[PDB]
């Protein structure tokens, strides 16, 4: 009963950012207009700034975008919130912020009524029960990983199994083998960049022209296409 | 910089050179800094996918034509107590944030910590060298179980990235390393993140920090370009 887009990535190459979001995002709104937009992710910019970059490329959609750092009475602005869009950055300092603030109660259960979830990367991450799955380097302490929980599965974002020539460190699907050890009843899924999943009317879709893999414990990855009904 | 260091590290970017035996390229640099120590107890809660029974078997195997005789701290009766009579500390690699878990929960961590202090000598590989530091804030590892806070040894004072690289695949559009690297001195402004490429190493020796190994090392500072390190520069 979730209405989610949660994209691996924003910008595909060659492309402007969140471009190819933007069907995607106009097909679901289903007349949906006010959105509230989630910006802790954000280091390297301010959040006034990667608000009014979001504010922007979604204004042709005829969507409102209102910084949930910059209003008075941030629960109240997510409760009459339309569309909640979280944008990606650091996992670790998006988790801590909404938690820190009192907000992940809200958006969980704002979404649970009917709103629209949009999330990329770090935005997808929190859509899942846990952050278990991010690449992010662990530079804040989000005392806990557990996330929004509105999706049942991990979603590994920006996902590649390459590694530069000669490199030793761990490959990513050994990354998610060691999760499986640890938490073997989890699905896993290796979301490509140019790819995202849609959950809408009662079904998530897998979306995007590359390979997307799922891995579960003691089972070789599986290769999914885009079209593949969860 | 830094003032005079008062403990005896070994800290490894990584365990395997390409073309070289897992350790290889570690056992001259513990040979030579060992000065006479022989009991080693082995910390091996950083595997995830091997038991630290057969981790602590390898450990041991490779280390035996050293002279050194190493026990795993997983299977001693008296913990706290091996790790007060051990003379060298062994942490090896794995998932850092697993490392950590342990070593919290087990108590373990300050009593490493002390041990060095007093004068042990301490042997750490990819996670092992990011626990010595003073917090895990620059491991490279997926945070698959939650250690209950980032704070570490704090054997080391400055924060090392291990199997440091900014290369990506072809086409990939995720963070760059040092971008991700760029965003914790955005948080933290006071550190010193030291980009430590596989193959390389520091070693803290008579009250020296010294960079070791054939690549380039990379500092960033908030705010400041990379710098370009080379073996035999004192941190
Ligand atoms: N840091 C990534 C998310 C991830 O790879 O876990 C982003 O938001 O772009
Ligand atoms: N997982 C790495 C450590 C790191 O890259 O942070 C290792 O132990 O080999």
């Amino acid at each position: 009963g979730s209405e989610l887009l949660l994209l691996s990535n924003s910008t595909l190459p060659g492309k402007a950012w969140l471009e190819h979001a933007l069907p995607l995002i106009a097909n679901q709104l289903n007349g949906r207009r006010s959105a509230v937009f989630i910006p802790f992710a954000g280091v390297t910019q301010t959040w006034d700034e990667y608000t009014d970059k979001t504010a922007e490329v979604l204004a042709p959609l005829g969507v409102n975008v209102t910084g949930i750092h910059r209003v008075a009475d941030p629960l109240a602005a997510i409760e009459k919130a339309e569309i909640i869009i979280v944008g990606g950055g650091n996992t670790f300092q998006l988790l801590k912020e909404s938690r820190e603030r009192g907000l992940l109660a809200p958006m969980a259960d704002r979404v649970k009524r009917g709103a629209l979830y949009i999330g990329w990367s770090a935005g997808a991450n929190l859509a899942c029960p846990t952050i278990r799955t991010t690449n992010d380097m662990p530079i804040v302490d989000p005392n806990g990983f557990d996330a929004l929980d509105l999706f049942p599965l991990q979603i590994n974002p920006h996902f590649t199994n390459a590694l530069p020539e000669g490199h030793k460190g761990e490959t990513r699907e050994q990354r998610i083998r060691e999760l499986l050890v640890v938490a073997p009843e989890l699905t896993v899924i290796g979301l490509p960049e140019g790819n995202w999943i849609q959950v809408s009317n009662g079904q998530a879709v897998l979306g995007g022209p590359n390979t997307t893999w799922v891995f579960k414990a003691g089972e070789e990855a599986v290769a999914l296409e885009a079209g593949h009904r969860f």
